[PDB]
């Protein structure tokens, strides 16, 4: 089997991407944030505290003939941005782009934090990291990908995120029309439950490539590119007037700037992030200070190849017995 679903930016900054997902019988379609940095499929639901719902589409298990309470199971998750959610669990039929999993754990939110409430466009998350990170207790649950894997033509999914445009998540096949040149594969460590890999270096603009190992995670659920302070300083030093602002919470730059590109290494291959991808616009409405898309990972504890980086590539998440990550230009 295979699946193919279009993913769409939630706003003009590509802050996140939503992908329609069918849950239950008859289908209830919710728009979920596919997150390769976590491993819970959770949804706004008929159980979500009413004051914490503001425009989201909810899953109502009582209206699904295939929903079953997973008795005794609870979940609770906290994300890198400090947001959180928790609740109980149902199993139900879940389909993505024509690919169907029966008996998928659908984690029903009883509580969500303010950032979720405030984002009316995101009806929940669909985790695509390794199932060892799943938070369901006392019986840990598998991700949609893990459940689908044995049925897939090939044990892979791909992320093809657009810059200010829709893109695609495919399951079970590599679309050879969706990228240019060849795919370069690189080793993954699953020790922390992430798609964790080591970039071979970077360049700023037309500058020389610096060979240096940068361990980090491929995380579709993180907006920006978070790298070591040394790397980030070298980037922003090339933008007149750019500075790190503790009041704003990161690097800002004059909105009048033209940003240089940023290149990262994948083995001997190179992925170029155009300068425009690094512009996250005014810090506040009407400001002439703009927020940078490359930020320091210092104090996160991990480097994160988020959407800014991933959307510059066609990315293969290879879930074979020895997992790997592939990157191609597009």
């Amino acid at each position: 089997s295979t699946g193919s679903a279009t993913t769409t930016p939630i706003d003009s900054l590509d802050d996140a991407y939503i992908t329609p997902v069918q849950i239950g019988t008859p289908a209830q379609t919710l728009n979920l944030d596919f997150d390769t940095g976590s491993s819970d499929l959770w949804v706004f639901s008929s159980e979500t505290t009413a004051s914490e719902v503001d425009g989201q589409t909810i899953y109502t298990p009582s209206k699904s003939t295939t929903a079953k309470l997973l008795s005794g199971a609870t979940w609770s998750i906290s994300y890198g941005d400090g947001s959180s959610s928790s609740g109980d669990v149902y199993t139900d039929t879940v389909s993505v782009g024509g690919l169907t999993v029966t008996g998928q754990a659908v984690e029903s939110a009883k509580k969500v934090s303010s950032s979720f409430t405030e984002d009316s466009t995101i009806d929940g998350l669909l985790g695509l990291a390794f199932s060892t990170l799943n938070t369901v207790s006392p019986t840990q649950q598998k991700t949609f990908f893990d459940n689908a894997k044995a049925s897939l033509d090939s044990p892979v999914f791909t992320a093809d995120l657009g810059y200010h445009a829709p893109g695609t998540y495919n399951f079970g096949f590599i679309d050879t029309t969706a990228y240019t040149g060849s795919i370069t594969y690189t080793a993954v460590s699953t020790k922390q439950g992430f798609w964790e890999w080591t970039s071979t270096g970077y360049a700023v603009g037309s500058g020389t490539f610096k060979s240096t190992s940068i361990d980090g995670i491929a995380d579709t659920g993180t907006t920006l590119l978070y790298l070591p302070a040394t790397v980030v300083s070298a980037y922003w030093a090339q933008v007149s007037g750019a500075k790190s602002s503790s009041s704003v919470g990161g690097y800002v730059f004059p909105c009048s700037a033209t940003l240089p590109s940023f290149t990262f290494g994948v083995g001997s291959a190179r992925i170029v992030i155009p300068g425009d991808y690094i512009d996250f616009g005014p810090i506040s409405t009407g400001s002439s200070s703009c927020f940078g898309g490359i930020q320091s990972s210092a104090g996160i504890g991990i480097n994160i190849f988020g959407d800014v980086a991933l959307k510059a590539a066609f990315v293969v998440f290879n879930g074979a017995t020895t997992p790997t990550l592939g990157f191609a230009s597009k």
